């Protein structure tokens, strides 16, 4: 596959969501660009319908793993960039551990010049007064390392990791998180021995913005194999 050759310099992102989580319907529309060679997500989101009826840190694993930085020693194992442009659907689900679960199916493909995330999340079984549609967790998102591993009966890749939301109360919300990738197109995938992505998250605000948004800086590096330019 030559889909690698399309995140050689800065990619245009456009994210776009649809929401329904206790028959609390939403979206979101994001955008920025992406930098593998340095692994770097610059993103914007905004609340189109108005007010996010759950937290923005809760999204962050829905709203491109595409954009990962695989150091050289480890391009072989790169399943997100061997199906571009054609894309892969990517789903999970996301359980809130005492609390409701979100399933997601998104589509992360290029689009002409744009890496395209367009994603429909359902969201079921919330507690009305709980952490997340209580809107009780920080503002904030701690740094991951989330495990891949190949899913040759389905052509593509599988992971699941644990998110670990702050809550305000000083308590943890876990996040579990259930994920499946598999290629758009016929051509040719690479399929990764198990390695990791490790990410790192900063959120903040927009001063200018008076709606409900989301500003997002993202470092995601592969790691887990050994070896590579002492």
């Amino acid at each position: 596959s030559k889909g690698e050759e399309l995140f050689t310099g800065v990619v245009p992102i456009l994210v776009e969501l649809d929401g329904d989580v206790n028959g609390h319907k939403f979206s979101v529309r994001g955008e920025g660009e992406g930098d593998a060679t340095n692994g770097k997500l610059t993103l914007k989101f905004i609340c189109t319908t108005g007010k996010l009826p759950v937290p923005w840190p809760t999204l962050v694993t829905t709203l491109v793993l595409c954009f990962a930085r695989y150091p050289d020693h480890m391009k072989q194992h790169d399943f997100f960039k061997s199906a571009m442009p054609e894309g892969y659907v990517q789903e999970r689900t996301i359980s809130f551990k005492d609390d409701g679960y979100y399933k997601t199916r998104a589509e992360v493909k290029f689009e002409g010049d744009t890496l395209v995330n367009r994603i429909e999340l359902k969201g079921i079984d919330f507690k009305e007064d709980g952490n997340i549609l209580g809107h009780k967790l920080e503002y904030n998102f701690n740094s991951v390392n989330a495990y891949i591993t190949a899913d040759k009966q389905k052509n593509g890749i599988k992971s699941n990791f644990k998110i670990r939301h702050n809550v305000e109360d000083g308590s943890v919300q876990l996040a579990d998180h259930y994920q499946q990738n598999t290629p758009i197109g016929d051509g040719p995938v690479l399929l990764p021995d198990n390695h990791y992505l490790s990410t790192q998250n900063a959120l903040s605000k927009d001063p200018n913005e008076k709606r409900d948004h989301m500003v997002l800086l993202e470092f995601v590096t592969a790691a887990g194999i050994t070896l590579g330019m002492d």
